């Protein structure tokens, strides 16, 4: 059935000394299966763990936020064309996408989890590769005098899928030390009504209605900056980013604020004055990702300035009265690419992630964005888990992580078992509004009551003068969906039809029933 480092599985300790690299391994018995767990030094490349037949139908994940998590027919698998503007969304290993179906972090069968419990120093990944399943540790050509740690695998085995997916983010949780915390955070977001249009103006005049409203944050997002690392300068209507806090403050929210904090514009002051604080490819600056019509790199986050810089940037926002982060396209610090130190790319972006922990404080809720995922645990404190949301279904986009409310909605769905065991899960923001909106009163009805019964976060996206009575239940009926255990009872579904419990809700025991093909559910609270 499986080979574990090139031999047939066994039980036991074992070493496999290779050419260029030495690992030294435990194959242990673990509550519903086992864990293959040890420490390695050399050079091991892309290092092979597992080998085993690829099962017909897999649930599989993109390494980050805004990438799909979905069941897909592992032998009828072409290559994306992958956009070249973002390119590492995709995947921190394009190579193996444009030639073989990549899963990083877990793959589920019917009965089967594999997945990985950490990313601290390799990129964890599986491949299918001709009939077969392969799970592999990629290292990015590091070499290493001594031994690290491997990423743990882990192979659990029993009919309840949901229960394995449920127990390898207990596993995950326990191996990173998730921050979870007790009081989950509500708020108000401007994006998802302003988008890059948002000016101050508009700002107060949500922040005086926001009052009616059930929030504790209020989050100004993508806009008041002038360009991307440069988030200390205003643009536009905006006054000083010490000011805005003030006011937030003044009026009895908890400022929160947007930043893409590993990210520089080849515009911005910041790469002007340090172009050497970024990746590099052949000593020259390399592109993470293009975005706001400009190319856009990443900062090395090896560099101790860099990480400086970070640390006073957070602290800063800190002591201004910021207690709320959304830290976004979290990715561009863990691109494949040259930097100061021989590290990884990963290794590199915890780095960064730690950095922005230890500025704003333990009493800081850090909202990740954009981001890697399984690197991000234990230090962010919420995760957004899907594509953007949209003020429309979006049938007209296609599952390739541009924003679309259902993709939003699928993704929240398939990734429901990390929530309160990674981190607490963002769905993305819900859209409530009776004016400029595509989305019909059954639609808002239907994302907003499955983020609820998910246990999810609730975040408000909307000019608040537009949203009336029907937008104000909406958000009150879904406040009292909270609270529960929750459960996708057939979460490996094909069909987008889903059958969600949660147990112990405000409102006792709950189950939605939900079609994202006809956008239609029945909810049921005992």
């Amino acid at each position: 059935h499986m080979e574990i480092f090139g031999k047939t599985f066994r039980e036991g300790r074992f070493v496999l000394k290779e050419k260029n690299f030495t690992v030294e391994f435990a194959v242990e018995k673990i509550h519903l299966g086992w864990k293959i767990s040890g420490r390695v030094k050399g050079s091991p490349g892309r290092l092979e763990v597992l080998r085993t037949k690829a099962p017909e139908k897999v649930l599989v994940n993109n390494w980050q936020s805004w990438g799909p998590c979905r069941v897909v027919d592992a032998f009828s698998f072409k290559p994306p064309e992958i956009d070249p503007n973002w390119r590492y969304t995709a995947s921190v290993v394009p190579d193996v996408l444009e030639r073989n179906l990549q899963s990083d972090y877990f793959v589920a069968e019917e009965g089967k989890v594999y997945g990985f419990l950490s990313s601290k120093i390799a990129h964890p990944f599986f491949a299918v590769e001709d009939g077969e399943l392969v799970a592999y540790l990629e290292y990015f050509d590091v070499e290493f005098d001594d031994f690290v740690p491997l990423e743990p695998l882990v192979v659990l085995e029993d009919p309840n899928t949901p229960l394995l997916l449920e127990k390898y983010a207990e596993l995950v949780g326990m191996e990173n030390n998730a921050r979870v915390p007790k009081h989950t955070p509500t708020g108000w977001c401007s994006w998802y009504h302003y988008f890059l249009d948002l000016t101050w103006e508009e700002t107060l005049k949500n922040l005086k209605l926001a009052k009616n409203f059930p929030f504790e944050v209020f989050q100004i997002d993508d806009a008041y900056e002038k360009d991307i690392g440069d988030w200390l300068v205003t643009r536009g209507d905006f006054p000083s980013v010490e000011e805005m806090a003030k006011v937030i403050a003044e009026n009895g929210f908890i400022p929160g604020i947007w930043t893409a904090p590993f990210s520089v514009s080849e515009t911005s002051d910041v790469f002007n004055e340090h172009p050497d604080w970024v990746v590099k490819e052949n000593g020259e600056p390399k592109m993470a990702y293009r975005n706001w019509n400009k190319k856009i790199y990443a900062l090395d986050l090896s560099k101790d300035e860099v990480l400086n810089w970070l640390f006073d940037l957070f602290s800063s926002l800190r002591k201004m009265g910021y207690r709320y982060f959304k830290i976004d396209f979290l990715f561009a610090g863990a691109v494949p690419g040259e930097r100061k130190k021989n590290i990884t790319p990963i290794q590199a972006f915890r780095k960064g992630i730690e950095t922005i922990r230890k500025a704003v404080g333990e009493d800081s809720f850090i909202l990740g964005c954009g981001s890697p995922l399984l690197p991000a645990v234990g230090c962010v404190d919420g995760m957004r888990i899907g594509p953007d949301t949209a003020p429309f279904w979006g049938e007209h986009i296609e599952d390739n992580g541009a924003p679309a409310a259902r993709w939003a909605l699928r993704n929240a769905i398939t990734r429901y078992f990390m929530h309160d065991r990674f981190w607490l899960n963002d769905p993305d923001c819900l859209i409530l509004r009776e004016e400029k909106t595509d989305l019909t009163q059954k639609e808002k009805e239907l994302y907003s009551y499955t983020c609820g019964v998910l246990d999810n976060m609730i975040i408000e996206s909307d000019d608040l003068s537009l949203v009336r009575d029907h937008g104000k239940k909406v958000l009150k009926e879904t406040l009292e969906l909270l609270g529960g255990r929750p459960r996708v009872q057939n979460i490996m579904s094909e069909d987008l039809r889903y059958e969600i419990v949660s147990s112990g809700t405000l409102s006792g025991n709950v189950k939605i029933v939900v079609d994202l093909n006809s956008r239609e559910y029945h909810l049921e609270k005992e």
